[PDB]
């Protein structure tokens, strides 16, 4: 039912307004991925009950819905597929992915999900819980973990950030071993820009290797 990875990519290229600012592109990103969500159905909102496993995603800036379709749901994907027999719940961070809010550090939006991954370690204490951030989302992930502390962060098992723009800074109070972030080659976001670029696009990609990251940080029996 899903295309693969190149043919989504394929009809991506046809309507993405690459080489724009995230101002001046923010409404064609937000239509090309509803147009590609309904094209090949997927789901750009997520509000599953916790899994085995459960992903908090914060999806990104102009993203349509709770987790975009550009990079959230192929994650998901290979996680599930990467769990075998194990569930997969996962739940979309509800922040409005702001323009101004990009440009100017996503904080509110950082505590309020600090307040939804405690709620969450409150309502399913026996889950597995991830951290999923692409683009802002990956900013609201680290400001999250700014307001938590460390004793609440070490009950996370893994974090995976999609076009960080604050790369090269670790996740706060947790464990850097327990951290993934991918940001390719000539994507502006991670520079710390506001340009939309061809790589800051093609996080699918990486989808597999993400999961192959999370798979062995979510056994009950690993400590």
């Amino acid at each position: 039912d899903w295309p693969s990875i190149n043919e989504f990519l394929s009809e991506l290229a046809k309507v993405m307004p690459i080489g724009d600012t995230i101002t001046a592109a923010c409404d064609l990103i937000s239509d090309g991925e509803d147009a590609a969500a309904s094209l090949f159905g997927i789901s750009e909102t997520e509000n599953d009950p916790c899994g085995d496993v459960t992903v908090l995603f914060a999806r990104g800036t102009c993203d349509p819905g709770n987790v975009g379709v550009l990079v959230g749901p192929w994650f998901f994907d290979s996680l599930q597929t990467a769990l075998g027999s194990r569930t997969l719940g996962v739940k979309g961070v509800p922040y409005p992915a702001s323009v101004q809010d990009f440009l100017s550090g996503s904080v509110q939006n950082g505590i309020n999900m600090a307040n939804q991954i405690k709620s969450v370690l409150q309502s399913c204490p026996n889950t597995k819980l991830v951290l999923g951030g692409y683009s802002q989302g990956s900013m609201v992930v680290h400001n999250a973990a700014s307001n938590l502390d460390a004793a609440t962060m070490s009950k996370i098992s893994a974090v995976v950030l999609f076009g960080d723009p604050y790369y090269g800074k670790p996740v706060a109070n947790f464990d850097a071993a327990k951290t993934l972030v991918v940001c390719h080659d000539g994507d502006n976001i991670c520079q710390g820009g506001d340009i939309i670029l061809l790589p800051h696009l093609t996080y699918a990609e990486d989808a597999d290797t993400a999961a192959a990251f999370v798979v062995p940080l979510v056994s009950h029996h690993h400590h």
